[PDB]
């Protein structure tokens, strides 16, 4: 009954807080060992299975989601002198991928509710140098792909979807990743369809684009089923290969995806339904005609609902974080600043001597407007990560909802803590 | 007995030919499984590797290529800089500068050591040179006396590409630890393998290590203590090593010197037999070094077969054919010097000629020794790495001795259309 922050019993007991993700089964361990003793290519098997499951024409497995993005940019002819529009609220990889291919990232502000890049702001940041847009399906919510693709067609721009956080998500019934020229997925251990470590997938309907990525991931060489390696390279490449063990693991995970996905959708829906009744709590939503993957759950908190007029949203954010964490809900932030505030994008040194910015002459202060929506979202939001992804987390999320309802039953204390902070 | 190529029995029976590499034991399987379900394996490997080879710092990364590029970045090498690399090399050595937006400059190699010739390095230095990447190619330490002297005389950095030479020494010093930094590649094929991909960057300089540590993970500082705040302190990549691969390599490393002992005995006995054959040059460790024997490259003299004035490639092809018929998997390793590769000829790079655009290198055939070595050499890869391959290598020697007992037939093949 009484708040756990002040000695009371926690709404979530300590022995019920731990969640293993990834969820490793014996089938996963066997797949890994089989791949070890099978030194019949797990990587190409995963490529085929991913493409088959999600209806893509081509799938190229690579080291990371970041490499997928950078290799896609290269395949689409993006490089020195080119600008790539990316969201101001994002994982840093989306902003770095352009830099990795010696292009300049340009940051568009996001939507206050979807948290995805605002097509209207995208349009405002187009220049003669713009070559591509990387819409992110942030947190699992598909971006406004109708508007983004329309803008791209008008200005002759490439579109690469960053679907790292949105496997299984759909836009007008279409699998994310297959709407743009190419789509990038990340198979990191924290992801909705994980690998045991690092991995990435690049998908596309374009055979030439796929071949470019296939060569680029292996020093520009052509590696054939059972032909001797001649070390002949056909262009600039990297070592962006995916490990076979990690590929085999992900193939095993895919066999349970549909079941895990069903559980997540049900569990998250029931969780958000309870939190949505709490005043000044905005649960995350899928935009109309899309489905959310629920990789991360971001909640916005309105001070008005606690009669906290004229006090900073950050003060309420802190108060709620302290209270909810004490009850045993591991509420976090995800990104402390918009990407434009990150040192790499402020200093604009890059590889050295200001490159890639030196090419465009964008060494001085950042062109265009600030990003007030990204900043506002960060100011008043907390996130839940990981725990809700496990198919058996139903009871845990029930206890989380207990904790939220409990915190909201003490509005006077919230205001006191927020008033002090 | 008769040559297999003309109907005789192969010197190497087929049931003897296959060699498992990597050599996977139950301890390797357990290490991988323990990694799945779990002292982080990456951190553990870093400590273990630094400890074995006496390095001040070890930073595990995705690949040997990333180790090289991150090292360049840490040493302040980038746009407008040139990096001298060998003309005979795996392509990754030439690409690592490009990946950090610097220009690779190719120096010719020594005809015996196959390593970058300090005499030619000296010629290649310009006002833009910032670093040298000596390769310990095939497992032979480069001339580190002269490479380090050149570097220190000219104010250049040195990054060793030690991918092919783990455990080799130069003046009793483990390779990797002599330059400003050293890079290792972990692959299934390497002397100390991983089950997939991996890389290690070693250095004595703490700040250099920290730079690489940040650079491999988006410029972030990770810790056991604090929650991940996603604050980046500069330009980074995703060049993380996988924990499973790290655990596997840790297990391999504990057995490394046991395997070394067998490997070194086996190769020495093999080369001693071949060294007796006229016109066959066995590979050697240079003075004050040991050889890791990652790849065995042999050069063949046409004069020994009375083929004076005939293209060496003709002898190379005849020997390859006859030896493979005996069951010896003789190969080439690199068909051309790196400068001949399309990436380095075209100089398009990322696009618009970068990185060359910055150095002014937007504008003949060179590197004669690298070409000569490729023209008359064959290699053995993989099979000699296994500790149990002693008898196999003796079968290979039987094959070489058979071929060398039939010089007229070698000459006939070499001279034929």
């Amino acid at each position: 009954s009484k708040l756990a922050a002040f000695g009371g019993p926690p709404a979530v007991p300590r022995d019920r807080r731990h969640v293993e993700w990834p969820l490793v089964e014996d089938e996963d361990r066997k797949a890994v060992i089989d791949a070890l003793d099978g030194a019949e290519n797990p990587v190409s098997t995963l490529e085929e299975q991913w493409a088959g499951r999600f209806g893509f024409g081509h799938c190229v497995a690579v080291s990371t989601g970041t490499a997928a993005l950078s290799l896609a940019l290269a395949a689409l002819g993006v490089g020195p002198g080119d600008e790539v529009i990316v969201p101001a609220l994002s994982f840093i990889a989306t902003g770095l991928a352009p830099v990795h291919q010696m292009a300049v990232p340009v940051f568009a502000d996001v939507d206050p509710v979807t948290f995805n890049l605002d097509p209207d702001d995208v349009e405002r940041r187009i220049t003669g140098r713009t070559a591509a847009i990387i819409p992110v399906h942030l947190h699992g919510a598909p971006a406004d792909m109708d508007r983004i693709t329309a803008i791209a067609r008008r200005h002759g721009l490439a579109v690469i979807e960053d679907a790292a956080q949105a496997p299984g998500a759909t836009h007008r019934g279409r699998p994310v990743g297959g709407i743009g020229d190419a789509g990038a997925f990340s198979l990191q251990a924290t992801k909705n369809i994980p690998t045991c470590g690092e991995g990435g997938l690049l998908v596309t309907g374009n055979a030439e684009l796929a071949e470019s990525v296939r060569r680029g991931r292996q020093f520009g060489e052509v590696i054939e089923s059972g032909r001797e390696r001649d070390y002949v390279s056909y262009g600039l490449g990297w070592n962006h290969k995916m490990n076979a063990l990690q590929a085999a693991f992900t193939s095993a995970q895919l066999t349970r995806f549909d079941d895990y996905e069903s559980a997540r959708q049900r569990n998250v829906a029931a969780f958000l339904a309870r939190l949505a009744e709490l005043p000044g709590l905005r649960v995350p939503t899928a935009a109309p005609d899309t489905t959310h993957a629920w990789h991360i759950l971001r909640f916005r908190f309105d001070p008005a609902a606690f009669g906290l007029d004229g006090v900073r949203p950050q003060a309420l954010r802190s108060a709620l974080r302290r209270l909810l964490r004490a009850e045993g809900v591991p509420m976090s932030q995800y990104q402390l600043m918009p990407l434009p505030d990150q040192k790499v994008f402020v200093d604009r040194v890059g590889f050295g001597g200001g490159y890639p910015w030196t090419v465009t002459g964008a060494t001085g202060p950042a062109a265009g407007e600030d990003h007030p929506v990204a900043r506002a979202v960060i100011a008043d939001s907390l996130t839940l990560q990981k725990r809700h992804l496990h198919p058996e987390s139903g009871e845990l999320l029930h206890l989380y909802a207990d904790a939220f309802e409990k915190v909201w039953a003490n509005p006077d204390m919230v205001a006191t803590l927020a008033g002090a902070a």
